[PDB]
């Protein structure tokens, strides 16, 4: 058992033939359905903006602990969960050790004084006062619009997907592009030569949202998905140009687990290790319900 790769160039293409087009829908709506996972590639996006947000990345855990936690999570407004969090304080399992993770948090911007600012991860982001906008806010805003764009042609296929499937319109999933929540986290993983078994990156959990978009940086691994049906852990390989999508829980249900929310980690290794994941998730408004 492999996580397969799927190219999305016909879907993104104006001239590729419709049989082009629905081989993606296929690839793309059996991998979710049976492994909740692929690698995507053919996605347009040029490898500078990937080597620029990594830049970003390095730069900012590169500052020191005092001044990242200028910026901590609990001082953004209200229930905006934004800035930065820590390692060392995420938990999974009782008999385990908290998480060696270290992330940045941003979503949509929005002005403080907007109604929903303070709500539940929607408000403004917090940026840290000591790199410039050129350094850090601009390129990791730029890659945020890049990942909503590739979202949002994501859900189509899945859409495409669902009416091939049970029939439904083709745009069955489309309203969760309607003003989104879309989170992206920067992280760290920090290495270690001989870890604790009982300690991960990040420990088995679900996402759950919709669509999760990740970026894994050349040279690393970690990542690992659970498959019951060989009752294993899968790795996910870091592929040249990829991100790695999955699905998450808000999908799940809103199928009949046609797409699968799988369980997935990060185990520790002697790298360093950075990647960048984005989250789609359904809206403050919106009643997902179900076939
Ligand atoms: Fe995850
Ligand atoms: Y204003």
């Amino acid at each position: 058992e492999v996580i397969p790769t799927v190219d999305i160039s016909a879907w993104l293409s104006s001239t590729a033939s419709p049989e082009s087009k629905n081989k993606v829908v296929e690839e793309v709506r059996s991998a979710c359905n049976k492994y909740g996972f692929f690698n995507l590639v053919g996605h347009g996006i040029p490898a500078e903006a990937r080597e620029k947000i990594f830049g970003c990345t390095k730069k900012f855990f590169d500052l020191p602990l005092e001044e990242k936690m200028k910026i901590s999570v609990d001082k953004s407004l209200g229930k905006s969960f934004r800035g930065y969090e820590p390692s060392l304080i995420q938990t999974h399992q009782d008999g385990l050790l908290p998480d060696t993770k270290e992330c940045f948090i941003t979503g949509a911007e929005i002005p403080a004084d907007h109604p929903d600012a303070g709500k539940f991860s929607t408000g403004p982001n917090l940026w840290p006062e000591g790199l410039s906008d050129k350094e850090f806010r601009q390129p990791v805003m730029e890659y945020r619009a890049l990942m909503l764009d590739l979202v949002s042609t994501i859900v189509r296929i899945l859409g495409q997907g669902i009416h091939k499937a049970f029939g439904h319109p083709s745009d069955v999933l489309n309203d969760i592009l309607i003003n989104p929540s879309i989170p992206m986290r920067l992280l760290h993983y920090a290495p270690q030569e001989n870890p604790d078994p009982r300690q991960f990156g990040v420990g088995d959990h679900t996402d759950f949202g919709c669509v999760s978009i990740l970026l894994q940086q050349k040279g690393t691994k970690g990542l690992e998905v659970w498959y019951p049906p060989k009752e294993t852990w899968i790795p996910v390989p870091v592929i040249e140009d990829a991100f790695v999508i999955n699905m998450g829980d808000t999908m799940h249900r809103w199928t009949g687990g046609y797409y699968r929310s799988a369980r997935h980690r990060v185990y520790i290794t002697g790298e360093r290790r950075y990647s960048v994941a984005f989250f789609l998730n359904g809206n403050l408004n919106l009643k997902i319900k179900p076939l």
